[PDB]
């Protein structure tokens, strides 16, 4: 079978035969009109019934008695002379005609099919989801007029509600009635627009204009759709997407889906209208032109547990006008407390011709709907009220059915509608029990509703006591908005080990992935021992500075619009952005270093750079407000941030705009000169003075007027030396110097002979080596506090640590086999471990040079280029691994087919390898190509297959010459041509980099460093750029940097409403609606004109 | 600091509770020192009625254009009652409307007694910023400061229940800065 | 058209086949070429994985 809408559904045919409600007709034809038009009551001709025994009541007599008693003319029933069987008209109906030809889902099902099997009909089969409302439209069943005002006025309320929230329209489908002006709302304002309305048409199968045609199992039946504009037919509304077409065995009555209908709306009101939300799916009626019927059925819901809302419209007179009058008499209560019944009796018979009595009855009716007039609405568009009917059918659910403050809120946010939670629920009479607002703000930041969490917070919500440790992880752990799948990695990845499968989040495991992310030496809170103290035990449980929490929440979740509110309420804002450009950034590098090919890199790089702009762009507002303010902004000790500065998370970053912004590289000037005040020539000034001491008392030094603000800071003639001494440029220079008297040195112990014992010049090498040793252990240890592995990986980060590691260790191998090697001989070069040392400083002395690189890269034309040689050599790995196969492709046949006769050797390797390397510099060996020329050099080598080799040769030089070398000419241009282009920014953020390198040096260069090593470590045990802020100045510099984000915030909007696009719109959609205004003077105007022609006589 | 908790941004303003013997050369330092204000170009003293009353549209967006420009042309104080059942209520019509600073600061102060403050308990507190339900009934006429302002000397004279303690402290303030020189 | 993440994401999960190791594999699998054991310390996927893979055979 495999066919559930065949398998489950049924069709009744209506097996049994009596005559047409009474004898079977006159006509002396008799026996023969029985044929012609005699039918039952089951409203098919005898030919119609078309049943396996209806075919045998049209042989040889009926199925009945000889005079069938009259007990029996009544007993016809849809419920036991019908037979159930499978369906056949299903499929998709195509409104051949009708603007593309629309498409729509059918359906042929009888009366008596159990409501949960609808239910899943609409959302199985038809693959519909649940919907978040529920707008069920009653009127009038019979052709009828509107106005074109109201027209396009209705059609564009009735769309939004059901586009805003997804909600199934539900109509009886046939143009007939309502359906046909539902219909009008669809076709005008484009109904969906890529944004799917579900309007569900119930109509009575046996009243369908051709019937037939849906006839089939899976059919895609076409259908006419321009049948007589005016001749009231029960042609299905082309506009509608489904239908479900009530079958109850007969032809020409309808009433069969009244309860279906009902039945689905209770099925759909029983559930859950979101996962988190414990509502119900909200229903509500709609009334457009309603016939005598209609007032009943209004009722017929006032009364019923729950009740469903009932918002009447006006127009056209009838039902709907109707009990919008009535609603403006009865009074508050519910009872018409003046004497004006006769008066509106007579309102109802000049709608509804009746004369008396049912017109009392009628009004019967309406008096009991009249009390209940909390669940009855009226949208009069002449005075407007609500503004829209959208919101009406909408605010219908929240008034009158005496919901809760909360149960009021979670339905505008399950629809994600503020602007009716902010009018119609956020207003004085709410009167919000003790935890509800918090649970709806945990439902918002869950469900990323960002909208409502502003107003949560505007409308009376504290973050502070709202997030706690609970709420917090059940906002990690949850699946049901936007999601990062990589942070269950993370937290795989620092929990070495695997998880229990259902495990929830802690976070103590989330602090664990922010300090992988953040890396260096960055300690979040979770981790560390008095929040650990805290959790274990789960005004304590709360937290100081909740948005911060939340930023971190909203980016390790990549919720970047989330995140992007969050950011810009509470304190620290500069902050905030530096350490999710940072997150993201990580989290890219991961995504970049995984072996998975997809976006996420290129999608969280960008969200770093997001904020990574936002840092800058505040720190411009922030300079150009106040320069000192903006200066201890870059240094303020960031408690909440593991004690860092903003600067230092900026460069954490490779955040080179922030670094190479001038308030930063003013702050770095003044730590640079210490005290000198030197604006020009500083570097010989500098030098002179450190080799004439006395040329110190001719300079230029900062007054302490100068030295006072200085936002990182921490004359006689001893302070002038002081002041010099400790100055990062002096010690710079003074560096230098001495670096370059010990190369001069060092070069001339490799170059001139060495002897036994080292001569003056190798000890002072020695000396050297041995106290930069010393110095560079120390700068590890007294580096950024930390865990002593965090301090090692930072430190190796760098890579002229790294070659001063392997330059320290080797040179001290090679003093060792130097300087213990015993003289067998007077030669000294037949001592093979006095030559393995001398050799070892032959070559160590090359990382000694290259580290001059790291010196000439303080000037702001050198460092460039220092930066392109290093990204050079970094990235042409895989270019030099092809020019080494091609090498190898010619090294050797070449060996092999010139050299025939060797045994195995490792002079092979040499061989295959050292004269074609050479033939990249363009050494052809030119008397050797042809080695049984005349000219050869090679004579001996002249043999079988020789010949061969010069070919060999020209396509090897080709290939590795012209194409291979130029290609990796072409990758070094590119590099080349980056680089440049941000030279500037890129010499100012090593700027940075040998600013604090200095500035945390001692006094003393390495040879004398030991002095002031084994000076200050006295002083410790005998006895960089931070500010140091208390809580009052803190809360100044918290103060002026919120006025600084509204300036930017404001100077952003600006720019936006400035720029000439914004400007086309606005214009755009104003100059749309004056067209309307003129065409309502041009239609006024006539009003006017043809009214004082009335007056004129 | 207020926070006007349900006022489009939940706005922010300054308050304080002093008795109406300070000096005048106290407030002057409170004014300009402790709230960091500039010294102004002008002073603008909004005098009105002091109860419930209406206004054409029309004059309301024609009103709050002007005194607005007045006030952001020159970096004008504004001052006013600060509760909502004078003129204080229609002087935030013209900051609502027209968005009144849009990054060009207004300072409109509302020297109010303290003895009428709606919710008078809810801004005592070392420093504390205390919230402010700012969506009493539109129609109630109740001592309820006005959400758009940025700064209330609330004056103080040890009672509850009757104004006409903040008349002097308010000229005072207008001999003490037309005393003060402009430039 | 084959360079979009759908294309790459389909062909990922052929490439891997029933392993599931997001790091670092190019090693993890020479060491298991060589060590057949170390094969054991490997991540797969599960059948709840390896079950809609629009190209699995
Ligand atoms: C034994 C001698 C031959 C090998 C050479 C050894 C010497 C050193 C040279 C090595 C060059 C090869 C480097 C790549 C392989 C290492 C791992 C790797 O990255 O694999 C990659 C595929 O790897 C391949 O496709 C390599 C195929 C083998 C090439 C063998 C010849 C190369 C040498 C020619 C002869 C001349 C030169 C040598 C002199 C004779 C896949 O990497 P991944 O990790 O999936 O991707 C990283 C990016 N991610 C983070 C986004 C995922
Ligand atoms: C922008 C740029 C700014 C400017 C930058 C400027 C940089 C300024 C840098 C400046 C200093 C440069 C000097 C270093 C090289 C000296 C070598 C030399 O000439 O040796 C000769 C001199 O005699 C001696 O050297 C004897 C003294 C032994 C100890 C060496 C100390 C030298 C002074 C350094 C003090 C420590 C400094 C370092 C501390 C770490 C010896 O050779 P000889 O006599 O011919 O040999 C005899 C041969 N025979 C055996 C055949 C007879
Ligand atoms: C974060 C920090 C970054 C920088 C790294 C910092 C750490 C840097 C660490 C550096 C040390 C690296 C290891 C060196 C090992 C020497 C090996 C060697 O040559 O052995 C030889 C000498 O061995 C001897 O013991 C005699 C030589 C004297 C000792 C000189 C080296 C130690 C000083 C180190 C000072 C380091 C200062 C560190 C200060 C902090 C053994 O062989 P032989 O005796 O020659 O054999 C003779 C045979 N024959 C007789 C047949 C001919
Ligand atoms: C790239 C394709 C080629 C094959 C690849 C496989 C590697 C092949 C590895 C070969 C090295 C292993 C074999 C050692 C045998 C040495 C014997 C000898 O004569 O030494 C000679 C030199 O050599 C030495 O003195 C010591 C070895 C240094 C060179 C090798 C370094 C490794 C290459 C680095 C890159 C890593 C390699 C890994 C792969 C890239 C000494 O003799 P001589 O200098 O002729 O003369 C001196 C004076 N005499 C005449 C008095 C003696
Ligand atoms: C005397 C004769 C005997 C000796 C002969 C020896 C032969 C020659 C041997 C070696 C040549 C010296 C260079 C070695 C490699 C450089 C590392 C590197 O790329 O760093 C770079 C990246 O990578 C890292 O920072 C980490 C990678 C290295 C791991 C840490 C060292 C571990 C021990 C050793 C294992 C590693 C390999 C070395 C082991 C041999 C750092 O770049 P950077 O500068 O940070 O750029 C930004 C600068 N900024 C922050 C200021 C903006
Ligand atoms: C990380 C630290 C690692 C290293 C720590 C230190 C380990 C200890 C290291 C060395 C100790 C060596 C002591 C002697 C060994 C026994 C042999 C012997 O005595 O004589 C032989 C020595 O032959 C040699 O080759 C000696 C030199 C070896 C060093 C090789 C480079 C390693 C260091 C590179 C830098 C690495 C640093 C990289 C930086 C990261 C021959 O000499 P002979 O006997 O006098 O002569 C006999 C021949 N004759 C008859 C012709 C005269
Ligand atoms: C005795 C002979 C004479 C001496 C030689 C002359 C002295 C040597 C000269 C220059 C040495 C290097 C200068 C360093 C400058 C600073 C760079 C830095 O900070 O970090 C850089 C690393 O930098 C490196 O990795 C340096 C190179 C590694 C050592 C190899 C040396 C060349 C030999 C091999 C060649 C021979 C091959 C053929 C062999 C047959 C970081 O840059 P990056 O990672 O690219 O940045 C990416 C940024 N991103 C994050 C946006 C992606
Ligand atoms: C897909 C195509 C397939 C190829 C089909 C064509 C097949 C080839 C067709 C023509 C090549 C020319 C004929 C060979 C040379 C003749 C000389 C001879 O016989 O002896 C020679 C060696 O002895 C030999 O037997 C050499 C045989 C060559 C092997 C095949 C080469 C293929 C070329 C690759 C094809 C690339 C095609 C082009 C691509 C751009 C020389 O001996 P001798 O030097 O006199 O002896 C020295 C004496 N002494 C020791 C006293 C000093
Ligand atoms: C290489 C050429 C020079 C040769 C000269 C002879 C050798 C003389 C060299 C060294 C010995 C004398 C230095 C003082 C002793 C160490 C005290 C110290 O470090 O700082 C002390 C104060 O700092 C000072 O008092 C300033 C000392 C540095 C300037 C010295 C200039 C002499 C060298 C160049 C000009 C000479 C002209 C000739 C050169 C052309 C205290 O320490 P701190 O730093 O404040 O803080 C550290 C922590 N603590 C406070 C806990 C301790
Ligand atoms: C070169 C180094 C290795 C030397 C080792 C000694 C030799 C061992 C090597 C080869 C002989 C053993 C192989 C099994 C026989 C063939 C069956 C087969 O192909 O697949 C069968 C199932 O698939 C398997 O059974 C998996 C076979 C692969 C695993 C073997 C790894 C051993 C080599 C590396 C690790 C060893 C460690 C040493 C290496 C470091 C069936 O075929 P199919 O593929 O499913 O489908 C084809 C169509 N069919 C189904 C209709 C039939
Ligand atoms: C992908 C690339 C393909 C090409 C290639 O790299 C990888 O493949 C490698 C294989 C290597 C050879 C293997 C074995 C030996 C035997 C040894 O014999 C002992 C010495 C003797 C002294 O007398 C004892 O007494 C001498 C060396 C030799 C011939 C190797 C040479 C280099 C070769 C050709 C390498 C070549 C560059
Ligand atoms: O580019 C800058 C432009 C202007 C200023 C600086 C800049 O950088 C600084 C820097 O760098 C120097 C290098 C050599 C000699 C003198 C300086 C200086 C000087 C200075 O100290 C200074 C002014 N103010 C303090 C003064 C109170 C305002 C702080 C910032 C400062
Ligand atoms: O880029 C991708 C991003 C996300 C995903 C994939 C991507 O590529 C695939 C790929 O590639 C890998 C390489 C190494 C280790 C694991 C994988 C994977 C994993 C994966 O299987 C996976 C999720 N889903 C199935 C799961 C039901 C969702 C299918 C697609 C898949």
């Amino acid at each position: 079978q495999k066919s559930w809408i065949e398998s489950t559904l049924t069709k009744r045919e209506c097996v049994y035969i009596i005559p047409s409600s009474k004898d079977p007709h006159r006509c002396l034809p008799g026996c023969q009109i029985c044929q012609q038009l005699v039918r039952c009551f089951c409203g098919r001709l005898v030919k119609q019934h078309a049943c396996f025994t209806a075919s045998l009541a049209m042989k040889y007599s009926d199925v009945k008695l000889g005079e069938h008693f009259n007990q029996a003319i009544e007993e016809w029933s849809v419920e036991k002379h019908t037979e159930q069987s499978p369906t056949d008209a299903y499929g998709v109906i195509n409104f051949q005609g009708g603007s593309h030809s629309y498409r729509a889902k059918y359906v042929r099902l009888s009366y008596d099919t159990k409501p949960e099997i609808i239910l899943q009909l609409l959302l199985k089969e038809w693959q519909m989801e649940l919907p978040k409302l529920v707008i069920s439209v009653h009127g009038g069943m019979q052709k009828f007029e509107l106005h074109p005002r109201i027209k396009q006025l209705l059609g564009k309320g009735l769309i939004k509600a059901a586009v805003t929230t997804g909600a199934w329209i539900l109509t009886g489908g046939v143009n007939t009635g309502v359906a046909k002006h539902v219909g009008d709302a669809l076709k005008e304002h484009a109904s969906r627009s890529s944004r799917k309305i579900c309007t569900i048409g119930i109509a009575p199968w046996g009243v369908i204009e051709n019937r037939n045609d849906l006839v089939g199992r899976d059919v895609v039946a076409p259908y006419q759709t321009l049948l007589n504009p005016l001749s009231k037919l029960n042609v299905l509304n082309n506009l509608h997407s489904h239908f479900i077409l009530v079958d109850d065995g007969t032809v020409g009555k309808y009433g069969a889906e009244v309860r279906l209908r009902r039945e689905l709306e209770k099925t759909i009101n029983q559930q859950r209208i979101h996962a988190r939300i414990g509502q119900g799916v909200p229903v509500v009626a709609l009334i457009f032109e309603g016939g005598p019927n209609v007032i009943l059925t209004v009722l017929e819901y006032l009364q019923e547990s729950p009740p469903v809302p009932v918002v009447v419209c006006e127009g056209t007179g009838r039902a709907a006008d109707l009990l919008a009058y009535i609603h403006k008499q009865t009074e508050e209560g519910g009872n018409l407390p003046d004497a004006a019944e006769p008066d509106i009796i007579s309102t109802i018979k000049k709608t509804f011709n009746f004369g008396q009595s049912e017109a009392v009855h009628l009004f019967q009716t309406m008096m009991e709907c009249m009390k209940k007039k909390e669940l009855i609405t009226v949208f009069h568009i002449g005075s407007e009220d609500h503004q829209d009917i959208d919101v009406a059918i909408l605010t219908a659910l929240l008034k009158g059915t005496n919901a809760s403050a909360f149960d009021q809120l979670i339905l505008t946010l399950a629809w994600d509608r503020v602007d009716i939670a902010k009018n119609h629920v956020f207003v004085y009479g709410q009167q919000w029990l003790v935890g509800s607002l918090e649970q709806a703000m945990l439902d918002a930041l869950v469900m990323d509703r960002v909208s409502f969490v502003k107003l949560l917070i505007e409308n009376g919500v504290s973050m502070h006591k709202f997030l706690t440790i609970p709420r917090l992880e059940e906002l990690y752990n949850t699946k049901q908005g936007p999601t990062n799948p990589m942070l269950f990695h993370l937290i795989r990845d620092v929990k070495q080990g695997n998880l229990p499968p259902g495990y929830k989040i802690t976070l103590i495991d989330i602090g664990l992935v922010i300090e992988y992310l953040m890396g260096g030496t960055y300690r979040c809170t979770y981790t560390r021992k008095r929040f650990r103290l805290i959790y274990n035990s789960l005004e304590t449980k709360r937290f100081p500075y909740p948005l911060n929490e939340l930023l971190i929440w909203a980016c390790l979740m990549k919720r970047q619009v989330m995140a992007r509110f969050l950011w810009q309420h509470g304190e620290e804002s500069m902050a905030k952005a530096l350490v999710a450009c940072k997150i993201y950034r990580s989290m890219a590098y991961e995504a970049k270093q995984s072996d998975l090919v997809d976006d996420t890199s290129e999608e969280l790089k960008q969200y770093s750079n997001d904020f990574g702009q936002l840092a800058v762009e505040l720190l411009e507002q922030s300079f150009r407000q106040d320069e000192t303010m903006a200066m201890k902004l870059l240094t303020y000790e960031l408690k909440n941030w593991s004690n860092s500065t903003c600067l230092k998370l900026a460069v954490s970053s490779r955040l080179r705009p922030f670094v190479a912004h001038t308030c930063t590289q003013m702050l770095l000037s003044d730590m640079w000169m210490g005290r000198l005040n030197m604006r020009k020539n500083s570097w010989y000034k500098v030098i002179l003075s450190i080799l004439v001491p006395p040329a110190i008392l001719m300079l230029e030094y900062k007054t302490k007027a100068e030295m006072s603000h200085i936002p990182q800071s921490q004359l006689p003639i001893t302070r002038k030396f002081y002041a010099f001494y400790h100055a990062p440029i002096v010690k710079f220079w003074f560096n230098t110097l001495a670096y370059l008297g010990f190369l001069m040195l060092y070069t001339f112990v490799v170059l001139v002979k060495m002897e036994q014992l080292p001569s003056v010049q190798e000890w002072i090498v020695i000396a050297y080596i041995f106290t930069y040793a010393i110095e560079k252990v120390r700068e590890v240890f007294m580096s950024e506090a930390g865990k002593i592995s965090q301090k090692i990986k930072v430190w190796f980060s760098d890579y002229f640590n790294v070659s001063d590691t392997i330059a320290i260790i080797s040179f001290f191998v090679g003093f060792g086999l130097r300087f213990g090697a015993k003289w067998n001989y007077i030669n000294a070069y037949d001592n093979h471990v006095f030559v393995a040392g001398r050799l070892i400083y032959c070559l160590n002395i090359i990382f000694w040079y290259v580290r001059l690189l790291d010196f000439l890269a303080v000037n702001q034309q050198a460092g460039p280029y220092v930066m392109m040689i290093g990204k050079m050599v970094a990235n042409m790995f895989y270019i030099v691994v092809i020019m080494a196969l091609v090498l190898l492709s010619f090294g050797v046949p070449r060996k092999a087919i010139l050299y025939p006769h060797e045994e195995p050797s490792w002079s092979l390797a040499k061989d295959i390898v050292f004269h074609p390397y050479w033939m990249i510099f363009g050494e052809v060996y030119a008397y050797e190509i042809d080695v049984c020329a005349n000219d050869s050099t090679l004579p001996t080598i002249c043999g079988p297959g020789t010949w061969l080799t010069p070919f060999l040769q020209a396509v090897y030089l080709f290939v590795q010459y012209i194409i291979m070398v130029n290609l990796l000419i072409a990758f070094f241009n590119n590099v080349y041509l980056q680089v440049k282009a941000i030279s500037n920014i890129v010499w100012k953020y090593q700027r940075y980099h040998f600013i604090m390198a200095y500035h945390e040096k001692p006094v003393l260069p390495p040879p004398l460093i030991i002095l002031s090593h084994i000076v200050s470590l006295f002083c410790c045990v005998c006895k960089g750029p931070k500010l140091f802020l208390t809580e009052e100045d803190q809360k100044k510099l918290h103060d002026f940097e919120e006025q600084c984000v509204e300036m930017y915030f404001d100077e952003k909007d600006d720019k936006f409403n400035s720029g000439s696009e914004e400007r086309i719109r606005v214009t755009f959609e104003r100059v749309e609606q004056m067209s309307i205004q003129i065409k309502e003077v041009g239609d006024r105007v006539n009003y006017i004109k043809r009214s004082l022609q009335s007056l004129d006589s």
